[PDB]
């Protein structure tokens, strides 16, 4: 318990309109930097709509476009024409809400066994040159959302610290994916346990994503950024939107609560997301901030937000497999920004596909997404530049 | 004793039944004869191999709308209407939250039957096009309330639309949502099916869920009813669209067993059972078999035997979905059997709990419909019957 904690906490439910001012604030840009971002933006965008990217690019329900390969040694072997082109990797055995110790054995042991692919693979390039992994405490569990919290991260600990320690031996990094709205908590005590264990020291290579959606996120950011300095971990911090928002709707509403853990306007991730951003742009000593988006507004803010400074560990950008490539060629090269962006590369059989392919569904055929936008003929580039503290309303 | 005491208390008893329980039932009643079975690969053999020959061997799921409008489904609906296709037309919209938004989807609906009965023309419940609807578009709290508050507000509804679709002769179905409504949607059912202003009409349609533990005892029900309210009951016979929900949510209920099965061929063989007690009842009930699947599909051609005519009952699929497998099956070259196409009409706006549906039955291992583009699984493991894996 502290003040950093006491502030996550007090967030959960915080209501909409009284979390809005702060982000709006934080979020807005200088004119120098909105108009750079504007034209950074437009080029970009005007380049996707040459190409035909986005949505309807999304290809058939078998899902063959979001997977990168059945076996981590297929996913290897072919990631080595986007490695040259300066795009490096996350790996995710895809795998999930485990409901038997069976399963939660079986995703361990395919973790594990990803972890030593990759970190030979990687060849002692680190963990920002070279590939890492990510993982879901879901798929480690067997009762990860219906058990007390504490039992759960107390026998979670044991398996995630061993797939840590074998990160460490190899200088790979790995990730822990962000998940349901109320499992935020038990994720960043594991993060904090794991952050202080002096088994781990001298990695850096620990990853933790946080969901702008969320109300608590430039909250937790707070905490993480204070961790990373205390504990001397730069920790990998992948800023999201978040993948669950129709589920944690829905949840809410049956919950009979006024204040749900997530905004409700789109356009209220937005902001949220560019001023935690910010937040992440102003600590990049201690932390190492990953702007994981698809949008390129998004993009373009936070290229123009960190300033003229780069170098290989600093930030990157990412994106999801089968669906920023179109994007991100426009980015990586010293013909195009010169920022790296890592690929989140799912990987296994078309089974552990469904529900993570049910989850880029609800993201691809929204009409609100960028992805969907970018191939609508009604919505004009003037609005896709827009910026969004200068829109809410 | 209560009205229906016997066949009630087997629903009931039904519900949550073990799973090891309910099948050996299923297992004789699903049992056809060796004669029937070769035949009925063959037929299955050849709608598998038709379905690749003609299609050279999306998840936006544009190809799983009709239309914006009804106005535009109906117009794009005649080209199929003229080889022998009719259709159910859903206006997409579910699980209303609000009293307001449940007012908008049953004027939605009303506006629908006007136009459906208009381009009917009088052609009547079998041939010409009907209205599929959920009642959780037409009560705001229809998961949560009380039955007795939705039955009292959604009762005149839906009979209100019922009347309108008997005024112009044309099909009525009560689509099945979640397993937790079953009860109240049947009492619905047995409620319009005795009320004499809707005497006449024999277009109320029901759907009966075969993944679902109570579903022959449904349809025990049904049948009867269909006999003493002299209507008769036009019956969609489905697996189910709601299996990973109903998985999920039964986990979250603590249940110790489901109100639905979990291995994917205990539903086939629930399915195959259901269609027999169907094809026995057809003086009193119409029978639609909603399928994709052709080994399901043959099953049931065979097992209907030589006697046919538009009437007797009728096979449907998904618009986007079943188009190539009922090629085959429709017309006088073909199979010589009827396919009503259910024809969702909406914008994104109400597109996305229909598609997640889409995805889970398209995207899974164990779906026909993804299987018949596996490498891995031979055209022996696709007309194979699954009642022969439990007998
Ligand atoms: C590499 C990578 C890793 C990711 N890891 C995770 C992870 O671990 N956990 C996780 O939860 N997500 C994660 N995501 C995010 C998620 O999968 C989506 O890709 C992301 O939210 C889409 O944002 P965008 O900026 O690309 O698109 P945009 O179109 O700009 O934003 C869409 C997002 O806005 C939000 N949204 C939509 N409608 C509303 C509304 N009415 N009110 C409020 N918010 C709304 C949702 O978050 C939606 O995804 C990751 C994404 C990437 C690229
Ligand atoms: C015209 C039409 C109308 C329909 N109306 C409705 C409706 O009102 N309500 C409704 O709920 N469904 C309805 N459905 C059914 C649903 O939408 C699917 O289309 C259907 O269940 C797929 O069955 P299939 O025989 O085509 O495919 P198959 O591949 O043979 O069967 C797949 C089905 O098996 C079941 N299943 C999958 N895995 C398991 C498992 N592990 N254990 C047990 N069962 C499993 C599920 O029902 C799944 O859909 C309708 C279908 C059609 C064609
Ligand atoms: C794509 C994001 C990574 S974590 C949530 C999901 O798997 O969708
Ligand atoms: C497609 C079937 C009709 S009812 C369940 C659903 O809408 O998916």
């Amino acid at each position: 318990q502290s003040t950093l904690r006491r502030a996550i906490t007090a967030a959960y439910r915080r209501p909409e309109t009284e979390c809005l001012p702060p982000l709006v604030e934080a979020a807005t840009q200088s004119k120098e930097i909105r108009d750079a971002a504007a034209s950074t933006a437009r080029k970009l965008i005007e380049a996707l709509r040459g190409k035909h990217s986005g949505s309807g690019s999304s290809g058939s329900m078998m899902g063959e476009q979001f997977v990168t390969g059945e076996t981590i040694r297929e996913a290897l072997k072919r990631s080595k024409e986007l490695e040259e082109k300066g795009f490096s990797y996350s790996y995710d055995m895809l795998g999930e809400a485990a409901t038997t110790a069976a399963d939660a054995e079986r995703y361990y042991r395919d973790y594990e066994s990803a972890i030593h692919a990759i970190g030979k693979a990687s060849a002692g390039r680190g963990i920002y040159e070279g590939p890492g992994i990510s993982i879901k405490l879901s798929a480690l569990h067997p009762r990860y959302s219906r058990a007390q919290a504490a039992r759960v991260m107390g026998e979670l600990l044991p398996r995630v610290k061993a797939l840590a320690l074998l990160a460490k031996n190899y200088d790979i990094g790995l990730n822990i994916d962000a998940e349901e709205a109320d499992r935020l908590e038990l994720s960043l005590d594991l993060l904090e346990v794991l952050c202080l264990d002096g088994d781990l020291s001298g990695w850096n290579g620990m990853g933790f994503v946080v969901q702008a959606y969320g109300k608590r996120c430039p909250f937790v950011l707070d905490f993480i950024i204070d961790l990373a300095r205390r504990s001397g971990r730069r920790i990998m911090v992948r800023l999201v939107k978040g993948a669950y928002w129709d589920a944690e709707i829905k949840r809410a509403q049956l919950d009979g609560l006024a204040d749900f853990p997530v905004f409700t306007r789109k356009i209220h991730t937005d902001v949220s997301y560019i001023a935690c951003a910010a937040k992440l742009l102003a600590a990049t000593d201690v932390v190492f901030p990953q702007f994981a988006t698809h949008n390129a507004q998004t993009l373009a803010a936070i290229y123009h937000m960190a300033g003229k400074d780069f170098h290989v560990g600093k930030y990157e950008f990412q994106c999801l497999h089968g669906m920023g490539e179109p994007l991100y060629e426009e980015v990586v090269g010293r013909g195009k920004l010169d920022r790296p962006c890592r690929i989140y590369a799912p990987v296994g059989t078309h089974e552990t596909l469904l529900a993570y392919l049910v989850r880029r569904l609800l993201e691809n055929g929204a009409n609100s997404s960028f992805v969907h936008r970018i191939n609508d003929p009604k919505v004009s580039i003037d609005e896709l530049i827009a910026d969004p503290v200068e829109v809410v309303r």
